[PDB]
């Protein structure tokens, strides 16, 4: 039935060597689910984690991965909506205390008691691991989990950004960072949703991406030397939203600046470091909106993967190997990436 | 009856001497009302007109004023409900294409063709002036005029700037600089709209004046050196709400780190270089947003409006000639400005 | 080059001869612009006015219309954004006092002193016709003027309906009605703007074409008789919003009974004896909303003819003559009305 | 410690005798707190229940009552954010599946799988009773238990009629029922929230109330032949807001006749048999919305007790023993109460 051993990847200090080893399965506690994974979508995030990159601690060792599609083999004395062999989903959001003001509002990412999956939570780097069963995705039988994994960060992150940019059907988005793994996402999310759509990503093919998956004007970060310029123009005076997932500080800066009068910038990516620097003057006197997106909640979870069943988002993925999760993030790590890597929990 | 001649504050230069000299009454267009201002507000946006900083076009020669109270004395065929003796306000924008994006969704402040007293129109500072009709606020029947001027444009900033900080009655809103200028107005539009109201300020007896005009904390920063934590204690995890009245680099940063989770940050003045810089990290992951909040367009008006005339936001007013006017602009070339000051068209 | 007599069709009565009979051109105020209609739509509310039934006075003598597509011809000295040469629609709001609460607030239908097109205004139903500049529609540059007539009040209307169903991409919305008229424009809309569509409707081959244009779902009430458990069956728990086009009692009755909890259902016509019973329990427990939506202020205007102008919403149309158009009224009269009708004043 | 037997309010069969008589001590399940109320507001609710006006069955036998405040003395082994002394407070909805799309929203009340404290699961008219902890009340220690027992679903429900009303402050809300249970406290919601307050209701000092507790205009039903045109002239073209919290279908008819167009009507009072009818016409040239509200979730609780704490509502109770329940009822159905019965379960 359930195995006592088990492989994953897990560092012990920060930017240490990433192991392929053999590790403990974790119990469930009486909350929490005890998925057997069977895909990881591999997240930036989870590269920032493992660099240190931002001003939390990790937990050490850690195991990481936060997009994980796999199977319910065990739970909790407490868990109540679930049944052994449902799909299940562990998101960056492992778990909230859905006791505080926040919680109850439907912002459950901004708990204080937040646990997070590839950060301070053993993750979906692995074959199996624990999630808290009331935030845990519900999966639908028959999808296919490699192709669902990213929705699991990627697409609720972008969904819930795009509703909390406040566009209209008609109005112009402009994705910033189109082609990576929440960008090519957030593209689709945006198509489904009826706005029109504007990218900057940059590298090989990454429009023919774009492209393909219904992007309608890209502007290429390599060879435009007034991306501001362009957009405005492509735009007719900006786009009434603008979603940065890039990890570029400077697009960052640039989409403050492009973004439409009484239009909306909402702030996604986290680089290294990163401030966003705007002029007083010039967002006041044409009350533009800088707003900040993180993940979703049990409601944009359920809506974001109801548009993958429908069939209108479809992350762009290559499946390899988990044991490969230091050749994903050196690649990632050079932008080389066009959409998404899963792993395979098995290889 | 309407003269033909008239008395008003004109000069004919960027910074040019500002001549108190007669000049002619303008005649309205069909679409104006012709207005004798009684009393004009004086505010620092006049000081940068006259001083032609800002980027585009003045138009000389010129009389300044964006703040004017007055008695409709004339008007064009086209004028609609408005009659002979309405009480009319002049403020910043003064008339817009009303056939743009913009205009139509009642953001006619961002309008490509915004016509701006005091700027690209003559304005309050005069005798009689002229107004578009459809802009020009309706004070009511028994509102004193001199107390009503400086509402036009300080008190309807700060009612737009609270709701674009988009609280509910009980939520925190945190407001900088809250004894001074556009801080008691600001306070008193707080409180009466259900928020509860913490004030920081500093300086000799301004803990009090906060008081007496509704304020329910007051975080001093002359006293006080971690303004955030003490905001953070006292609202029990953060404003809901901020109004930067005061632009330090510091004050609004410091914003982004006493706003609570999914709190909004408000920007409001016309500071001619200040930046915000929000860490993208903790924006993110407070869902935080950073929300430029610029003039209020003619419902903010009639509302900002409504409360003054309920006899529930009060300004300290100082009352002084028109023929007084360059001592003024003098005055707040420095800094030597204490409080806000009205101008008599008559003296 | 301009005019001085005219063709119309103009009654003298409530319910007169109708006379297509040369008239003066009108002469435009300085508020207005002249437009010279090419085609006109013709709905039932024309019926209405011509037979002098709802509640307050027709402007006799009086040009009906109030769908009008023409080419600004002239204008008055007060108009701006406008360009002779710019293609302009008519509306049923053709103007207002711009001076009162509702108008500020994009709710100028609901103004005291509303200037009605065909009615307290002479309408589209001549050759040269004068609007309020500020509410007539812009059509863009390469609108078809006759394919574009309709969607001057039935495609706004429509697209404002499902505006005020307030629903999110991916939510279904139910049309009554939805292959008729107003429900073939709703249910192109409602997919432009990501609502998955259920059709309620019946009859030859109406199932057929409403597949034809995005329809998801298609209800037939020949067919089946639990309306209601089958809108529930399908959209697993009742439909997020709900057009009324169909007005029956029953129909509406039925749709908060087959609306989702929390969701919408809006009434939308003009229908002069239609009640909305709504069973208290049953809304209160489904906390259900029943919203009237009327006319679409400027705003839904230019966004209604940016769908429209994308390709996105068709309706088919008849073309015939102005001269034509008394028989036409008289068919409506009975209801011997085959579609939707748009005149040509040039025949 | 616990003790095994109790004494509550008990009906075997609809309208059937209402016994006080001693009864076994519940036991909590594994998700719920033991409390022992100490006071139990009764809810208008409670009578329609024991008559059986409502289209669902209850419980029998059934236990009433559901503004049950008290102590918590015992709980399952799932309950977590709780403590053995804690205040906690039982309301109508006693529990949700907390797993549904509407638990997810926040709209808990909405779930098909509620359960309902007085209708669904023996309630708070007992000495000790149930409650799911994680819909619970969290009562802040000190409060005034008798006090604050109606704020559990006359509070929470008026509070979240309120918001739904979509008002500014500044706007006239008319509260149909001013007086009663709910009435007296949607007064005091809607004056600590900036609006201005209208009241209808009826009866011996019924109006004194009403302005002890801060109401500005009131219209006795008693007394006044056209409800409507008071309304209508006593906030100048109707009431931004209504909050029908009468037992009258009649007041119910009025309220859609008396709200501003653009206005929202909101229901919330369930008298037997109540259709709520409109004219669809009239509704749409209006733009009025009519909006169900069913009490409120955990946020809506917190907020409702946070305006209580801050002393700015108070419901105007009288206290009584529980024993005296079948007086309360008859009292109740002849409109006699001024405000709030609430029980001490002592007596
Ligand atoms: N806030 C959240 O809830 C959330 C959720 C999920 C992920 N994230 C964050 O979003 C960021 C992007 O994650 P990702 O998984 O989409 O990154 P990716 O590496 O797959 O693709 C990123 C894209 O950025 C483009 N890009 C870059 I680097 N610089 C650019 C520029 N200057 N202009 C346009 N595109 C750019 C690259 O070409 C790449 O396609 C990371 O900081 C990650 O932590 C935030
Ligand atoms: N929907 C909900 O979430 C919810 C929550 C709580 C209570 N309720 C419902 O609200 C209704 C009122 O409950 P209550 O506890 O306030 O009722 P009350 O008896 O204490 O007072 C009701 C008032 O109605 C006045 N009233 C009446 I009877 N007819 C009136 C009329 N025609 N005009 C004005 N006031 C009227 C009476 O004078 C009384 O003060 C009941 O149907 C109850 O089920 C609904
Ligand atoms: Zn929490
Ligand atoms: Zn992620
Ligand atoms: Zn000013
Ligand atoms: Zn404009
Ligand atoms: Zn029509
Ligand atoms: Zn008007
Ligand atoms: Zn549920
Ligand atoms: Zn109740």
């Amino acid at each position: 039935s359930i195995p006592e051993t088990q492989k994953g990847v897990i560092f012990y200090e920060s930017h240490g060597k990433l192991e392929y080893k053999d590790i403990p399965v974790p119990k469930p506690k009486a909350n929490e689910l005890l998925i057997n994974v069977k895909y990881s979508g591999v997240c930036h995030t989870d590269l920032h984690a493992w660099h240190g990159d931002w001003p939390l601690p990790v937990k050490l060792p850690l195991v990481g991965g936060h997009e994980g599609a796999g199977v319910v083999v065990g739970m909790g004395e407490n868990v109540k909506g679930w049944k052994i062999g449902d799909y299940a989903g562990i998101k960056w959001l492992n778990g909230s205390c859905m006791a505080c003001e926040y919680c109850e509002l439907g912002n459950e990412s901004n708990c204080p008691h937040a646990d997070l999956s590839g950060y301070t939570h053993d993750g979906s780097f692995q074959q199996y691991a624990t999630a808290d069963a009331v935030q845990a995705a519900h999966i639908p039988q028959g999808t296919d989990l490699a192709q669902v994994a990213p929705i699991l960060c990627a697409g609720i992150t972008v969904y819930k950004a795009l509703k909390s940019a406040n566009l209209m059907a008609g109005h112009w988005v402009a994705i910033s960072g189109a082609a990576g793994g929440l960008g090519s996402l957030a593209v689709q999310y945006a198509k489904a949703m009826g706005y029109r759509v504007l990218g900057i990503d940059g590298g090989e093919g990454k429009e023919e991406l774009f492209r393909s998956i219904g992007g309608e004007v890209f502007i290429d970060f390599t060879k435009e030397k007034d991306i501001v310029g362009a957009v405005l123009k492509a735009t007719d005076g900006g786009a009434h939203g603008v979603i940065n997932v890039s990890v570029s500080e400077a697009a960052i800066e640039a989409s403050t600046r492009y973004v439409r009068a009484n239009g909306t910038t909402v702030l996604v990516g986290m680089p290294a470091g990163a401030k966003c620097c705007s002029d007083v003057f010039n967002q006041v006197v044409k009350s533009i909106s800088i707003v900040g997106s993180y993940v979703g909640n049990r409601a944009d979870t359920r809506e974001a993967l109801d548009f993958f069943a429908r069939g209108l988002v479809k992350s762009p993925i290559k499946v390899v190997g988990l044991s490969t999760l230091p050749e994903i993030y050196e690649k990632m790590e050079k932008g080389q990436i066009v959409g998404r890597y899963v792993v395979d929990t098995s290889k």
